[PDB]
């Protein structure tokens, strides 16, 4: 099957292939990233947790500005090009660019030892996408490993190679300046080939996060939902879905012993129900701690692989320095946690789909029911925050298509299952604090048990939200936002600020006609 292999690989120009260790096991990647000899960034140290931590150098995020998707015609009158109207990282390249890159990758990767890593994008039988990646770093083949879902020896045999990432992170482009790039760097992607180019940037997000931008291409154009949230599952089957940006509260929310976790980022939602796209976990480990986050911290152990973080002289690892970045991670196959959906990550069809936002205006109630026009304008605005922050569909960085599309599946699923959508205000109100984690997670019981929908509702002016007047265990001055107000007029002067602050965001949706429709379920 090495030969087989060979021949695709010369096929995408490599040459001169030496060795290839294929789909190694965990304890084979453990010995060859910490083999001695290994120089630079290739190198693995071991820790006193028995995980492997390695570095990135000068990339510790990802980088937007290194991204394109190539223009031909596939792509042309499909993806959501960047534009006046809407900047995004979309950004076109030229077939003859690209074929310069995929060149000057393949020349990278070639004459040496390769390892080649198989596995799939989505826990859906049907919509799961056939991921290779090709590298001569061992610790990226053991990134992908973790973060796609790993086939069975069955499926290797009858594995289809439906996306190819070349990894050169070693290899940069003195030629950007003339071919019109952004720096010596690129994340390049052809549709039309299904390939994946790294060069120059060794971040592990940009493999992880690749692979999510491919996958919000193909699925929605096939009416199958493709979304940035976490998923989880009750004892009755009963699906949620949480969306939300950093300082939301999604991962606490999302946690419950009484429910299984079916993932925590990206999952997809086709006619069978919600799926998982990745066999793993990317978590930022600055500040870290045991007690804090004893999941987390639990999963790190053989297999998981620390990046950026400090190791000291005898190993042990101090996961408060940020001296290398603030953005320290870890990955691990999803297994290292407990309580969570196996043998594949995915589930029935969701029934409640909840967007978490942090309100520093202090204006948004603790929980709004939506209707399906708003659950659209609210997707697309992606609000949290007084400074407001506005990523659409919560994963602005991700969005090959335009956000209505998105926008467009989600309600669709919705609709076929009967769904809901809430909007929970997990920050602040008149009080001027946030919420109680008490109150909160009231809030979610009260979505996840059905019981918001006795709730008798009143509707709150302005962004004309169904609110309720009361629900089990939540304090009932706190479901009218206004109530927490002593002078009702410090409400209505944010509330107007703060919808004015939507009603400018969403001027650059609207060059899409049909997300122009939805300014009428905006705030007024
Ligand atoms: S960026 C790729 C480039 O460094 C290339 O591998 C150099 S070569 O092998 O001398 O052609
Ligand atoms: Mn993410």
């Amino acid at each position: 099957d090495l030969n087989k292999l060979v021949k695709e690989l010369n096929d995408l120009g490599l040459t001169d292939v030496k060795e290839i260790v294929y789909n190694p096991s965990y304890e084979q990647l453990f010995e060859e990233e910490t083999k001695p000899g290994l120089e630079g960034f290739d190198k693995g140290t071991l820790t006193t947790l028995g995980a492997v931590a390695v570095d990135t150098g000068i990339f510790t995020g990802r980088s937007p500005k290194d991204k394109y998707i190539v223009c031909d015609e596939t792509t042309k009158d499909t993806v959501w090009w960047n534009s006046e109207a809407a900047k995004n990282d979309n950004k076109p390249m030229t077939q003859e660019t690209w074929k310069s890159l995929r060149e000057l990758v393949a020349k990278q990767l070639s004459g040496k030892r390769l390892f080649v890593v198989e596995g799939y994008c989505g826990a859906s039988e049907k919509h799961r996408i056939g991921v290779r990646m090709v590298t001569e770093v061992a610790w990226q083949a053991h990134f992908v490993k973790n973060m796609f879902i790993r086939p069975t020896d069955e499926e290797l045999k009858n594995f289809k190679a439906d996306f190819t990432v070349l990894n050169g992170a070693k290899c940069t482009n003195p030629n950007w300046k003339e071919q019109g790039l952004n720096s010596e760097n690129f994340v390049a992607f052809n549709i039309t080939e299904g390939i994946q180019l790294i060069g120059g940037t060794w971040y592990g997000g940009e493999m992880k996060k690749g692979m999510f931008s491919m996958m919000n291409y193909f699925l929605p154009l096939k009416g199958v939902a493709s979304m940035h949230c976490s998923a989880n599952v009750g004892k009755d089957g009963d699906v949620a879905i949480f969306f939300g940006l950093s300082g939301t509260g999604k991962t606490t929310l999302s946690t419950d012993p009484k429910r299984q976790l079916i993932g925590d980022d990206e999952h997809g939602w086709d006619e069978s129900g919600v799926f998982n796209f990745e066999g793993g976990c990317y978590a930022k480990t600055i500040n870290l701690s045991q007690e804090n986050e004893p999941d987390i911290y639990g999963a790190i152990r053989r297999d998981a692989l620390l990046e950026n973080v400090v190791v000291r002289a005898d190993g042990s690892v101090d996961f408060d320095d940020g001296s290398k970045t603030e953005n320290t991670r870890v990955s691990y196959p999803i297994y290292h946690i407990d309580n969570i959906v196996r043998p594949v990550s995915k589930a029935g069809h969701a029934t409640k789909v909840i967007f978490l936002t942090a309100d520093a205006f202090g204006v948004l109630p603790p929980v709004s029911k939506l209707t399906p026009e708003q659950t659209e304008y609210y997707f697309l605005s992606g609000f949290t925050a007084p400074t407001p922050t506005f990523s659409a569909c919560f994963g602005a960085a991700f969005l090959s298509l335009h956000p209505i599309q998105y926008a467009d599946v989600l309600v669709e699923r919705m609709k076929a299952s009967g769904a809901e959508a809430y909007l929970v205000n997990t920050g602040w109100n008149g009080t001027g604090k946030r919420i109680s984690i008490k109150d909160t997670r009231g809030i979610i019981d009260a979505i996840l048990d059905g019981s918001i929908e006795k709730a008798e509702m009143g509707e709150l002016p302005i962004f004309n939200l169904a609110i309720p007047k009361a629900l089990p265990g939540v304090d009932p001055a706190i479901l009218d936002p206004r109530d927490t107000y002593a002078d009702k007029a410090q409400w209505q002067v944010k509330a107007e600020d703060l919808a004015n602050r939507f009603v400018k965001n969403f001027v650059k949706y609207t060059a899409n006609p049909e997300a122009a429709k939805l300014v009428g379920a905006g705030p007024k």
